[PDB]
């Protein structure tokens, strides 16, 4: 009763709902993400792999006490690791681990912490890959954190999404197999849909 509302910051419950929301959002794009998948092999599963990663994070959030930020961060990291499938799922789970690490010790997610979490998430994903390649989900995730600017949550999500979409468009310029197939990177495209889902929850 005595805890007011933060206009541009998410409490632990809102952070959990945001990832549940983005998981429900993601399902419409799975078939497209599968068909984009050419790197490292064209086996049509990037969307399915990333969705299984997000759904496992959602199941853990449903089991956790989402009134404590540290509990939301634990479920996000632990759930995405177990559900991770394929290269995109493992990388995504490690991005989410760095995201969750930024939330630890904090009581609310504002624009400043969202920028920090997106940047730490990208660093965590880059450190976890043994041999990173550019033009990929790592390039897109790094750009989203670097371009995340502003103090209000809506502006940070908007600028991060715009930076991610710009990096996504340039992935064929960096990775020849994408150019030859005439596609953008499926993993990077999946991360854009994740950021889009987060913007949809905040809007
Ligand atoms: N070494 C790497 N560096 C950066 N990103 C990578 C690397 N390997 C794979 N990826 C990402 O994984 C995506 C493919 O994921 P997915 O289809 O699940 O992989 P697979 O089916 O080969 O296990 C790629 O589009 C790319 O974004
Ligand atoms: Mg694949
Ligand atoms: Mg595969």
């Amino acid at each position: 009763y005595f805890q007011g509302h933060m206009a541009e910051a998410w409490g632990p419950e809102a952070v959990a709902e945001a990832f549940r929301y983005a998981t429900r959002w993601f399902q419409v794009y799975v078939e497209e993400l599968n068909a984009l998948n050419v790197y490292p092999v064209p086996d049509g599963d990037t969307g399915t792999n990333m969705l299984h990663t997000l759904e496992a994070a959602r199941r853990e959030l449903d089991l956790a006490d989402t009134s404590r930020m540290d509990q939301v961060a634990r479920a996000l990291a632990y759930g995405s690791l177990l559900g991770a499938r394929g290269n995109s799922g493992v990388i995504l789970s490690q991005i989410l681990r760095g995201f969750a690490e930024a939330l630890k010790g904090k009581r609310a997610l504002d624009g400043s912490l969202l920028r920090r979490a997106l940047r730490m998430g990208a660093e965590s994903g880059y450190k976890a890959v043994m041999r990173p390649v550019e033009g990929t989900i790592l390039t897109v995730a790094r750009a989203a954190g670097e371009g995340a600017r502003g103090e209000a949550l809506e502006e940070v999500l908007e600028t991060a999404l715009e930076a991610a979409r710009e990096a996504l468009e340039r992935t064929p310029e960096l990775l020849p197999v994408l150019r030859q197939a005439g596609v953008v990177d499926a993993g990077g495209a999946g991360y854009v849909r994740l950021l889009e889902g987060m913007r949809g929850y905040a809007l």
